[PDB]
């Protein structure tokens, strides 16, 4: 096996395996604005912070000063690290670059090496043969140094010849590609370990997301128990033989008007008043709609957020994409330590996005929500209000433990509403299809229909 | 006809109707980190170990240490082999090269050599007509000295031209192609032989993977037999005639929460019973929520676990490719040894993924499992609950032999659940679809709807 | 008129309409591995064995000892005949080489010529318009001198560029392109004759395989009487008016399970009991599962194998192309000499292929049974078992004579199945829709549905 050094970013030990070798160079190629620099920074500055390992951040485009004033906006404080000794910050801006460096290293015991741009020395030539020897050398001769390196290339298409010149590839022990994929007028960023000499990894692509801490990838044995939450409705927790699990995930699908908001204000609201917190993430309706709408129901959400039990968090979903939504999601999870979360609507985050990724995004959210023992309310919206056969138009069904299943019902001339426990994992449920009514004092369960035929097509007759 | 040289690389020889030619030069193209370094030394390793016959390996990128210490993770001893003499790695980081290569063979009594990159050495030189003419002379040595050759070079495009220069198809006799498909930000391996001169071989492209013991590729008369075994439901095998058959295949599909899950756990159940070993993959759930489940059935698996009869492996669907969960799947036969197989979904596995794959996939499975004498327990979700037709998404029906229909059925209002015996290969089996039920106990098996019409829509009629 | 010499390779002058012109030159272009020097090597061969005309062959890549060795695994004795002097083999590896290749013109006496790889001399020029000047020298040499000259170039691009300069198209007065498209991981051969100077000819791109025997190309007034075979069992002959027709091609489609191999196996087991050979293709099922399934029908096939009247050859479909398939067919009713031809599936063939690749294969597979005199039993598997309105997915019902239609039926709830004579050509049939049962015994036939409406659509309502 092979020795593999940490590099502390969230998720990229565990696509890689482990780390990236030891000993072994790693080249990052990607397009301008995918994360080269922050990469190569929080490499040597996670270092640094968890294992005091000296690092040298060789720099080419920018100065010194600007890269200390760009790692500022994420709370890294290069300037007292360069003062403590443990940062050191080359500028460049072949032979004798690496005498410096090696010298760098030496001089602050470094152990860790980050090179900004290869490309910018390699304009210089135009054979592809002269930077493929130049990278060999440089390789080689940090290899005999025995100093971990990441240096970072620049792509000009996103699919298409992973380096500039083509051979950077056939070179480099470890390979990395940053992307950021533009498509629907929206832009996308995935991580993709290419290629890793001696050691086994994850391939494909994987989202990352940059914030305010840095690069987060997201690198796509849960636990459960008998202990039964309460929904919120008593004739809802009746249906489900004693209410939703604490581990399961809860999806409520049905057409636009059938009370999947309703279902999941009373889902906060029966959280809140059990003392737990709850975070309520709205995508169709705003605040204040929210508010005025529970004010209909007969619920103050308002008093349940100034004792902040109730965390509300609306945004539009085309306002971010969905690995976005998710950073976001785990974000305020991480800081609000809920019992319980709910999604106004999975289908509202489903627009103009393809299958693949709505059905990432909800594996990772409910992967989420069920390791950290975290109550789940999702909704989802058919196309069809009526006549619909397919679950969801994302087929997220197997994804989910326990489906409920509103829709719209004609009957006597009258749109009624039916609600109905579709399946539920581990425990016995009612099979009963009910009639479903909305008031001022919130929702109420109804007897089935038992008198009609063709209930689930949305146009029943009466038998 | 013409001898072949088996390569002992797993199902390459397969494809190629006996293994490389003896005395033909072999040239391996593909692009970086598909593998072209992982072949050239498994064939001179499988060529020592297996018939003691020397190999030479010449090195162009890599340094012999790194080549051992790559080696190293497959478990390839290669420094105890240079020092016995059996291998010989030659460093070269064109006449004087062959001249130590001659000399090499002739010092060492070579049978197989290897050539890293000779890609490398013609970047040398702009023009393809000077390409062309070093490669057959270098060609055109190494068949006078009669030992066989494999050379390995570069690839910029997947689909595009064979080679760099676009000459080197045209000079070697055998041309191998490695392929290394980005689709859906998924990767998938593919090896294809483009041109046998002299000899047949199989046409297009076969998946293939990298493991811990090097490239497994899969090259894509089974026996049957009388003796029946038992599913674990006593009804389940009176309609099924008395039993599956020991080589049978049953697929049992339908929708969700339809009971795939139960029949697959009492099917292991029933396996581990009869003291026979078992193996269960689980696709849709984790180990403690099927514990969990078995429990609320009245099935404990955790004491068969203990017992090491069943063993239980979970990996979500979107962690590797379809090609890598066959590898799985078939290293865990291997190591177990098990009487039975059992799947909690395949369309788990089928999401994401084009229809061939998935019947290839498929297929593959299946076959391994009747050429093992394996009874497998496969499960299919349909993507619409009532008023399907299709009975996969994906069309796997012929590959199957016994197929087993789960489906919801409103009647009274109330989403109750109906099981049929669909076919049988071989054997009688009831016709009636009969109506399912789920409790503490486990599945039982009642009357059939002899009262309804148009039960397979989903929306019987009472008549 | 054009006198045209026959090249006698299978197939080419069909499309060519009598063979290439004589006294004319005829340019082969195709990519790496698509059979130029085989097609050189084979019009040469083909000419001496026929009609006793010396051939010259002038090769540039390989040596003759590689030529004769690639050859003689076809079983063509090249060094014999260069004993004899009827061949003769130029070495190559351009004034002077034409003035070398009629010396060996006038000194064999040679009627026909072939040029490996021109594109190998061209190598040294790099202007297009120098390659079209020699090119233009040397085939009005070779016209000049009255020999047929078949050379062949190469291509980089298998959809582009008709060859690598561009201008070899506008030169020759014969242009033959051979094409290797790699689609669906798939590699299907083809060959398009682009362009024949004076003389009218086939256009667009017919498949043709390598096989044993050389190169057999595919060029896609049936006779007619009144001879009634019998399919084995007597109710399905008399609903048929007196059994199929000798000339007749009978398609038995249907779901899953249905039974189509079940007459596929009596329609075989009829032809061996009448002292007839017969050969059963099978794609959905080994040998053995064959045999058992036979023995739970009541019917030996072994018996009737070991007295060589029965030939069952079992392959998966993925394992070749369509192609491939018609060929290895063709090949073993010629091995053969079968009365009956029985196919397992069509559908298994349909498998991942276009509809007008699946459709010109039951098209030339009819048309040589018809040719033939051979009576065919085709089987097609229907997508939807219940509610399919189509007869097949891929439509090849108006190249059938005889439909046979199975389907399910669910009554009382029980899936019960039915068979109906669809249509017969040239004879009368009957027009009713007949229970059909499977038992120990084989099958049986009972009456009809009179009391049911809508037994079509899968779902019958009692009237
Ligand atoms: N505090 C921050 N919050 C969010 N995003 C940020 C923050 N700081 C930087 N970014 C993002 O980081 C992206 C990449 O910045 P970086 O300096 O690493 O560029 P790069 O990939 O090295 O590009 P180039 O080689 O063209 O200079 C920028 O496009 C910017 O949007
Ligand atoms: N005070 C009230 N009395 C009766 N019905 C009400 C009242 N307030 C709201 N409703 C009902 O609530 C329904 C909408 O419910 P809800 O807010 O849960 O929407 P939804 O089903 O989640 O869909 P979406 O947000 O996409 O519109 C309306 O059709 C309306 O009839
Ligand atoms: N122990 C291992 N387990 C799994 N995969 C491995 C293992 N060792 C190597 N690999 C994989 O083998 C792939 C090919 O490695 P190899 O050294 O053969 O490269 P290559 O195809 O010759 O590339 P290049 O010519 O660009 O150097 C790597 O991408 C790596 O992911
Ligand atoms: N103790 C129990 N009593 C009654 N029914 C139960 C019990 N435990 C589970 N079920 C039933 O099991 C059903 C789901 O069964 P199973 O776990 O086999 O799923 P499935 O059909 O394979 O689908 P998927 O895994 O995609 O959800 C639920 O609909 C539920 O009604
Ligand atoms: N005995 C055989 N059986 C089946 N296929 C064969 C046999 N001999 C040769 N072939 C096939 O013939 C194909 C073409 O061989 P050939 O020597 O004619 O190449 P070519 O088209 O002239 O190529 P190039 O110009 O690149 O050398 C090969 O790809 C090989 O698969
Ligand atoms: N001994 C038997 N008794 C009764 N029915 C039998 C017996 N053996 C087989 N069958 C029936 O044969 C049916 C399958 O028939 P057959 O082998 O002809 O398949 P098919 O319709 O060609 O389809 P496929 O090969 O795609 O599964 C099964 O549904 C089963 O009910
Ligand atoms: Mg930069
Ligand atoms: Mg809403
Ligand atoms: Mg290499
Ligand atoms: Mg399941
Ligand atoms: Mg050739
Ligand atoms: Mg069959």
């Amino acid at each position: 096996a092979i020795a593999k050094m940490r590099t502390m970013i969230e998720g990229f030990d565990d696509i890689s395996h482990g780390g990236l070798p030891i000993g072994r160079s790693t080249l990052v190629s990607g397009t301008s604005g995918t994360g080269k620099t922050l990469f190569s920074i929080q490499f040597l500055y996670n270092g640094i912070i968890e294992f005091d390992e000296p690092g040298v951040f060789v720099t080419f485009e920018e100065t010194p000063q600007d890269i200390i004033k760009n790692a500022r906006s994420f709370g890294w404080d290069l300037a007292k690290l360069v003062d403590e000794g443990k940062l050191f910050i080359l500028d460049a801006s072949l032979s004798a670059l690496i005498e410096r460096i090696n010298y760098a290293i030496q001089k602050y015991r470094a152990r860790r090496v980050s090179i900004d741009s290869v490309t910018s020395v390699f304009q210089q030539y135009d054979a592809s043969s002269v930077v493929r020897r130049e990278l060999f050398r440089l390789v080689a001769r940090l290899k005999q140094i025995g100093a971990t390196t990441v240096m970072t290339t620049e792509r000009i298409e996103e699919y298409g010849p992973i380096a500039r010149y083509g051979v950077e590839e056939f070179v480099s022990d470890n390979v990395v590609i940053l992307r950021n994929v533009l498509e629907g007028e929206r832009r996308r960023r995935t991580l993709e370990i290419l290629k890793l000499r001696g050691t086994s990894h994850m391939k494909g692509e994987y989202p990352f997301t940059i914030t305010d801490h840095g690069i987060n990838i997201f690198p796509l044995t849960q636990r459960s128990s008998n202990v039964r939450v309460s929904s919120g409705v008593v004739r809802l927790d009746e249906m489900c033989g004693g209410g939703f699990f604490k581990d399961s995930i809860i999806l409520a699908t049905g057409a636009t008007g059938t009370g999947k908001t309703l279902l999941v204000s009373r889902f906060v609201e029966n959280a809140c008043a059990n003392k737990e917190r709850a975070i309520l993430f709205a995508y169709e309706e705003s605040r204040a709609q929210l508010l005025r709408n529970a004010y209909s129901w007969g619920m103050d959400f308002e008093e349940m957020e100034r004792q902040n039990l109730l965390k509300i968090v609306c945004a539009y979903p085309e306002s971010a994409g969905l690995e976005d939504h998710l950073q976001i999601i785990k974000s305020e999870i991480n800081d609000f330590k809920p019992a319980r979360i709910a999604i106004d609507s999975l289908s509202a985050l489903a627009r103009g996005v393809s299958n693949n990724a709505f059905r990432q995004f909800v594996i990772g959210v409910t992967g989420y929500a069920k390791q950290e023992e975290i109550t789940g309310l999702f909704t989802n919206t058919s196309d069809q209000f009526m006549g619909a056969h397919s679950i969801t138009d994302s087929h997220i069904e197997e994804i989910t433990d326990t489906i409920i299943l509103l829709q719209y019902v004609e009957i006597r001339g009258e749109m009624s509403r039916a609600i109905n426990v579709f399946k539920m994992r581990g425990s016995w449920h009612d099979k009963a299809i009910r009639e479903f009514m909305i008031s001022d004092k919130g929702p109420d369960i109804k007897d089935s229909f038992r008198n009609f035929e063709r209930i689930i097509s949305g146009s029943p007759t009466r038998i």
